């Protein structure tokens, strides 16, 4: 689990969105596994506006922050999962790293702030759903 709080926005994994994220839906993209919902409180996270391909992500299944090289946001295939069918995820950044069910929502961050969150895992790979293109969060 885990979420981004910038301005009046909560960003989550779509597949982990609560009944309240949907009651207050701002934007969802099934293909990217993202949902943004509205908040009452203001958020203190900076969103990274950069083309960084190195940063740190938190891995709840190790209670550890891992530094990673990750791919440019792309249209990369994700297989089964109890949450989705066989489908290409867009704005997806893979890195070599540990990602289990429950590691989704873990924040990847560079010097410029939040690059995105964990959305995919397996095969020794960790998919982060990118949020740097979502300028409207600022
Ligand atoms: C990174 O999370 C996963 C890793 C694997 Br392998 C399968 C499914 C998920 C999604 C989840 O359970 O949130
Ligand atoms: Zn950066």
């Amino acid at each position: 689990s885990g979420a981004i709080y910038v301005g009046n926005y909560r960003v989550v994994n779509r597949h982990l969105a609560t009944h309240n994220d949907w009651a207050n839906l701002v934007w969802e993209d099934s293909s990217r596994d993202l949902l943004v919902s509205s908040t009452t409180a203001q958020g203190c996270d900076t969103i990274a506006r950069c083309d960084c391909q190195t940063g740190v992500y938190y891995c709840s299944s190790r209670r550890k922050h891992y530094p990673v090289s990750f791919s440019k946001p792309s249209l990369i295939f994700v297989e089964a999962s109890e949450y989705y069918p066989a489908r290409y995820q867009s704005h997806l950044m893979l890195a070599v790293g540990h990602s289990e069910p429950g590691d989704c929502g873990g924040i990847l961050r560079c010097q410029h702030g939040v690059v995105g969150i964990v959305s995919t895992g397996g095969n020794g790979l960790v998919g982060f759903a990118d949020v740097r293109d979502l300028l409207w969060l600022d």
